């Protein structure tokens, strides 16, 4: 429950320095508090992460790879702006630039339909911007979703216009906000070229299928993710509806394309070697199902030419959905695509 997280009111004042507002957006492990400053009046966003001692732990480490991260660019390469860290009491606080709404929480006022293609593109380029940064500072995001990418604009402006929907030509009415403008967050996970890579990465309905097949991950996973929450912009739901991997896998095959012989055979000598059929070399399915209503969820997913109804865009979103993750485009060459011209 949210009522687990920091316990808050109006006028507080942290740290003798920061007037709490309101409240930003709660996630797992920290509260996000709307503060202004009472010695230079400026505002920020404060992320006061819970009591618990492994969560301050991991927050250290999360200040820490923000610190690495900040340069001197003009939209700080579409990163969140991080100022600074301290301590009330046995709370970490860690000190952000104040943002507008997720792309998500937009679509979830747009009623679950998909941006216009025109607002899609301008997205698209501002997000590379910030995957071609992060892979230049041999960076893993690991927690690529519509959630961590949010409006530059804190203030939130927009006006209805008219768009045909996709499924079905039908005239309806979307926001479409002034700014493009978008920056990433939570870089909890975030994992160096270096560091130590866990087994399981990414929330689960956007991870990579060589995370899943326990093959071994790097940062052309944040790729796969960058294609699902792509997909889930221009129709405004999840490319993978989905709770277990066995589903997961099946889903893959159904959308995009059958996965590589080579890539399921590595995976018998893995932890992925449950999903795999040794024998035949081929995913376990239907064999490996929970119930026939998982067997009919499957059977009822389109393939991503029949949802994707713009040409360049498809042909865009095939070359980043590659389930080789060898075969997957770097963010410098999809700038380079048709689409984004
Ligand atoms: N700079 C910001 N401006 C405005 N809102 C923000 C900002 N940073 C975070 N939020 C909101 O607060 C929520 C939590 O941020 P986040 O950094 O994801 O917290 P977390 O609990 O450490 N990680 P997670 O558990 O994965 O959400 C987000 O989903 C946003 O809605």
């Amino acid at each position: 429950d949210e009522i687990v997280h920091f316990s808050w009111k109006k006028g507080m004042l942290l740290n003798n320095a920061f007037l709490v507002i309101r409240k930003m957006g709660d996630g797992t492990f920290g509260r996000v508090l709307l503060c202004q400053h009472i010695d230079n009046k400026k505002y920020y966003a404060v992320k006061v992460v819970r009591n618990i001692k492994k969560y301050t732990r991991s927050a250290k480490i999360e200040a820490d790879i923000l610190k690495k991260i900040q340069n001197d660019d003009i939209n700080n390469n579409n990163i969140v702006k991080y100022h600074g860290k301290f301590m009330y009491y046995d709370h970490m606080c860690l000190i952000f630039e104040p943002l507008g709404p997720s792309l998500y929480e937009i679509i979830t006022r747009n009623n679950y339909n998909g941006f216009h293609i025109e607002d899609i593109k301008l997205y698209c380029i501002e997000i590379l911007k910030a995957l071609n940064y992060l892979r230049k500072m041999s960076l893993t995001h690991t927690d690529l979703k519509p959630e961590n990418i949010l409006l530059d604009d804190p203030y939130f402006e927009k006006s209805l216009i008219t768009v045909r929907r996709v499924t079905d030509g039908k005239k309806i009415q979307i926001y479409r906000t002034k700014s493009t403008g978008i920056k990433l967050i939570d870089f909890g996970c975030a994992t160096f070229k270096s560091d130590y890579h866990g087994s399981i990465i990414n929330t689960r309905q956007y991870r990579a299928p060589e995370v899943i097949l326990n093959l071994g991950w790097d940062v052309s996973s944040d790729m796969w993710s960058f294609g699902c929450v792509l997909a889930e912009l221009y129709t405004g739901s999840l490319l993978f509806r989905t709770h277990e991997h066995m589903e997961h896998l099946a889903m893959m095959e159904s959308i995009i394309q059958p996965i590589p012989k080579n890539m399921l055979y590595e995976a018998t000598k893995t932890n992925g070697s449950k999903y795999v059929n040794k024998d035949e070399l081929k995913l376990a399915w239907p064999e490996n199902a929970s119930s026939i209503n998982s067997i009919k969820h499957v059977k009822k997913c389109l393939p991503l030419y029949k949802i994707i109804k713009h040409e360049l865009f498809c042909d865009f979103l095939y070359s980043i959905l590659q389930i080789d993750p060898t075969l997957r485009p770097s963010p410098a060459e999809l700038l380079k695509h048709k689409f984004l011209e």
